[PDB]
């Protein structure tokens, strides 16, 4: 067994993918060797991929993709990219041209979890509660169904920015020229609060096992940190619920490897806010710590990952 | 201007997809090159790609993917091939890594539309009307909420082979067997019987303009008196007999469908008329294009010449 991590990207969630990067090489049960993709674009391999690791940064890089790599010698590829160019399909649909199996969601699944709008409109056709929202492209008379306060994101760019929070019609206008100059997409959800946060991970080929739920409580400025509460203190019921919602959609989006499915819980109400196929792997991140709660051991983990890649 | 075709593929729809590129290069108004994928996967560039063209199929490349390809000598690259690794969007997503625009769909939409299960749901949910089904993963006891009789059949669109169609429930588990040997998720779709099969055709990107609506109507083969064996006949009937308010019904829902997945280039939606009834049967983000093929055909009873639509198709990549 040989398997081949990606790790960093173009995307803004570049050094927290080496971290993660890190925390895989340091616990995988199997001989795994590192590529990385720069900043810039240009791809790092054998040692001076190795130097980036250790720099937790690559600004740039040396190789044009597609990369000068040996795919021959590896079993299986695990893409640790994020956003653009990580769970958006992409790197998973250039996978599939050159035949290697891959840890993750397919490019099906990924391009769709990426959609604000599509995996919503699935969801919620499957019965799967989401929050309401509407998508705006650019060139249309928005028609927002409910009143402020919302929030308008660019549809396809998982991240942060672009949102804006409008709390007046007025200000609609705007909001949409800003989310228009990332995406002729966009999407505007109904602002919830009070709101908690509650995430569960799942592990698994389309029908998976939820680990326990946990929470993501944020801590006062002083840039709060982030805590997570797990288990989440919630009725025995209400987890159950989350689980059963996670596998759910899980199921219908035909996800395959693993999944952190991020949850809003808004007076009594649950609503599925994100389906992440490639998540956090820091023995630190919500994501294993989830699963180390449900007892499977990190290490154990990552060779079901790689194991799940090949069936 | 400079276009890269890209034809071939490991699909069925191998040669059929070499005859578009045959349709396409004889009349793009601008200097294009041709790149073909044989069907052993492995890739024909520059003169040996345009002597498989010649030779309607090419069972061996010469290049493993990727392609020592100058992809920095094209504005637009116009992939050609069908059904997997066509317009499934893994090509769609390399062309993204080279960050070159090309003709078509995007990944979201492609993938999406090559799903049957998945873009019923999302086109369910924008209120276009769909057949009937439910989607089956082996594994999963099925619970059908019609009656036969009805369509079993692999998730991934386009699929030809692995598709039943089951007059009894006690057949049901049968038909799952076979199409699970094709895909790990198939589809139940209730049967409309007798059914008018409807093409319409839409250009643009997002917005669409439509084609005229057109009819395809199947000649059985048989034993003439005079000129002895006829072969079976696909009739393309332009623009098909409809009354005007069945025509510009099928027209808005195939650019509302359009819209709502996002679409961009080109499609041919394809629907069923049933009892006074539309329900929208499948969007191909890959149309062909043969001087035969029904696409090119539809528009050019619209007013679009061909090397018309092919460079509003490339021009459109540029958005």
């Amino acid at each position: 067994m040989r398997v081949l991590l990606i790790a960093g990207g173009v995307s803004p969630e570049h050094e927290v993918s080496l971290l993660s990067a890190e925390g895989v090489l340091r616990h995988i049960p199997f001989p795994t060797d590192l590529a990385v993709i720069a900043q810039d674009g240009r791809w790092l391999l054998g040692e001076k991929a190795l130097t980036a690791l250790e720099a937790k940064a690559a600004p740039e890089g040396e190789h044009p993709f597609p990369p000068p790599l040996s795919w021959e010698r590896y079993d299986v590829v695990f893409p640790l990219l994020h956003g653009r160019f990580g769970e958006d399909g992409t790197v998973q649909g250039f996978l599939e041209l050159l035949g290697k199996p891959y840890v993750g969601a397919g490019v099906a699944a990924s391009a769709l979890c990426m959609d604000k709008d599509l995996s919503k409109r699935v969801l919620a056709q499957a019965g799967v509660p989401v929050v309401p929202w509407v998508a705006v492209r650019k060139g249309e008379p928005p028609v927002v169904p409910f009143d402020p306060p919302f929030f308008v994101k660019p549809a396809n760019t998982g991240s942060s920015v672009g949102i804006s929070r409008v709390e007046r019609f007025q200000d609609l206008e705007a909001a949409l020229a800003l989310a228009f100059r990332y995406d002729e997409k966009a999407v505007v959800e109904k602002a919830l609060s009070p709101v908690r946060e509650l995430e569960v991970g799942v592990l698994g080929n389309v029908f998976g096992e939820a680990s326990p739920v946990g929470e993501v409580r944020y801590e006062a400025p002083f840039p709060g940190r982030a805590e997570l509460l797990i288990p989440a203190p919630l009725d025995p019921g209400t987890q159950e619920t989350v689980q059963e919602l996670a596998l759910k959609a899980y199921k219908v989006l035909g996800v395959r490897g693993m999944a952190r499915v991020d949850f809003f819980l808004a007076e009594g109400e649950l609503y599925l806010n994100e389906l992440n196929t490639i998540p956090g792997f820091t023995p630190t991140s919500m994501y294993p710590r989830l699963f180390e709660a449900g007892g499977v051991a990190y290490p154990e983990l990552l060779r079901r990952l790689v194991e799940l890649a090949l069936t």
